[PDB]
């Protein structure tokens, strides 16, 4: 089905809550870092304890806008671990449309719409993502952007 631009306005907020909450799931799950290296998994431990993190619900997309604002810190990592997940064949820094195929998939929230988003975040019409298109998309300030968080 169609993307309509109503529903891409909303894409970002849906799919950066979504992100910080199977990231810390997979902290939850993880038996002996089978799911999470130490480095990584210390990094989500920090955000799994934090007394002000907004759970998983059906949240309108007011309140997604109103937490990232009040609680951004949380969600540098989680953007940034996303990408590093991704970009795997090969490994350049760069997402290709068939290393972008995970987020197509039908348990995505608003999966119609990803590769609609994906052609907005391509700044330079190459039809990869780099990392900076990337994290400036899901509104990372540009002193956050650290290819270390990546690994
Ligand atoms: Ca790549
Ligand atoms: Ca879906
Ligand atoms: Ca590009």
């Amino acid at each position: 089905p169609p993307c309509l631009d109503s529903e891409l306005t909303e894409f970002p907020l849906r799919m950066r809550d979504w992100l910080k909450n199977v990231l810390v799931t997979l902290y939850e799950r993880d038996e002996d870092n089978n799911l999470l290296t130490e480095k990584q998994k210390l990094r989500v431990k920090k955000i799994h304890e934090n007394e002000k993190r907004l759970e998983a619900g059906d949240h309108p997309v007011e309140l997604l806008a109103r937490d990232f604002e009040k609680n951004y810190n949380m969600y540098i990592f989680p953007v940034h671990w996303q990408f590093g997940q991704l970009d795997q064949h090969p490994i350049d820094g760069y997402l290709s449309h068939t290393e972008l195929a995970p987020l197509r998939a039908p348990l995505i929230p608003m999966e119609h719409c990803t590769t609609r988003f994906f052609e907005t975040c391509d700044l330079d019409n190459d039809k990869y993502i780099a990392l900076d298109e990337w994290a400036g998309c899901f509104g990372i300030k540009q002193k956050d952007i650290d290819k270390d968080l990546v690994i």
